[PDB]
């Protein structure tokens, strides 16, 4: 059990709802959320935008010092940090960006990731900014996953398509 709230059970462990993952991050505070993170960490819109604006580019702040380190992350990577005031840990994952022509081949990597992961909050990857199409990010989300995920869909329109359109 877990302190999940008003999630449709799509599969055994994948869950879907509309709501702002930064508002949800906030209220449930995981042990895991997932940023839609790009090589460089650079947290500028979409999700990766606005949950480093709820951490007050504290988010940002680490990411710099992570690749001043390490340099960037892989397309279909990841990384551990801090979670800030959001949640214990954020998994940065990349998926790839379809408005600069990186594989959507690459989709399924970026989610084998949150294998690593007993329960995550997550966006859906590649959606949103990254230009991939949301119901394609949810079909690979299902069939790689096998943790528990909990997908948070910020647009109402968006999420009534995906449910509907599930098979
Ligand atoms: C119309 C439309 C907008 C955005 C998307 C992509 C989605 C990630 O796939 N973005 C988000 N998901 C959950 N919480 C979020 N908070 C801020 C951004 C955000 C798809 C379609
Ligand atoms: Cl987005």
């Amino acid at each position: 059990v877990n302190s999940f709230s008003g999630y449709l059970k799509l599969t055994d462990n994948v869950y879907i709802k509309n709501a702002d993952i930064v508002e949800e991050a906030k209220k449930v505070k995981p042990t895991v959320v997932v940023n839609a993170a790009n090589v460089y960490l650079k947290h500028g819109g979409g999700v990766a935008g606005a949950l480093n604006k709820a951490t007050n580019n504290a988010m940002q702040v680490e990411s710099d010092d992570y690749i001043a380190t390490n340099g960037p992350l892989k397309v279909g990577g990841s990384c551990v940090l801090s979670g800030h005031n959001l949640a214990k840990h954020c998994l940065h994952v990349v998926g790839p960006n379809v408005n600069k022509g990186e594989d959507i081949q690459l989709l399924k990597s970026a989610y084998e990731n949150f294998n690593q992961h007993e329960v995550l909050l997550a966006p859906l990857l590649s959606a949103g900014i990254f230009g991939a199409d949301p119901i394609h990010s949810l079909r690979v989300c299902v069939d790689t996953v096998r943790t528990n995920v909990y997908l948070a869909v910020f647009d109402k329109n968006l999420y009534d398509k995906l449910v509907s359109s599930f098979l």
